[PDB]
């Protein structure tokens, strides 16, 4: 039986830049050979997330991390994201009690969300 | 916040086919339209996971999702993937105290390992 989850790891060109775009944004926790393939581990609210070295280096997709923030701090973190520059889907218009989600990448083409609200896939407002 | 993780949301071709990947896999329960591209959720040890249909494909790459077991249901769960016929990283020789992988595809591109033991990242085990 599955026992929980034990981490994702990702691949990306230059692991300084992605650790900015991690610790900036998500507030990671850095936890830490002559290799090629260097890598971090971090823990982000309970996840542990491998980066290490290799090619961004794919397409564009829909397929995402979320992370779960309060609705109250949405405006704040959007301000961080936009810091970093990195691409970001600009939010639609919205009605009241519509929960809100950012969604924006790193520098090697991963998507990430950052949602508050009720769980629900929103990218179909995009 | 970051109070946690969210969900992962995986794009997939077809929602049946990986039902059955994640369901005969993962375990995954299935939880709770005429859009052409509809949606599933699953819980997977606590992991809300999202399936929607799209595109066709994307190729393959080493980001992947890792799920924790026990040492002692390798060789069961690598069973259940072959079975499955899903396209597998076969496990090279081992020494003791070496924890175990299983690193293997879903039908859409996706890589997922099943991981025993110590955390750490074990891709360069395959080179
Ligand atoms: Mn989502
Ligand atoms: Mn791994």
């Amino acid at each position: 039986m599955i026992s929980g989850l034990s981490h994702i790891t990702l691949i990306v060109k230059d692991l300084n830049k992605t650790t900015a775009f991690l610790q900036n944004i998500f507030n990671a926790e850095e936890i830490y050979t002559f290799s090629l393939s260097k890598e971090k581990f971090f823990l982000i609210a309970g996840l542990w997330i491998c980066i290490m070295e290799g090619d961004s280096l794919q397409e564009r997709t829909y397929n995402h991390i979320a992370f779960q923030i309060q609705s109250e701090e949405v405006d704040e973190y959007t301000e961080r994201i936009k810091a970093l520059g990195v691409e970001m889907k600009p939010e639609r218009p919205r009605v009241q009690g519509e929960g809100r989600s950012i969604y924006f990448y790193d520098f090697d083409n991963h998507l990430f969300e950052l949602h508050a609200g009720t769980l629900e896939e929103r990218l179909k407002r995009y």
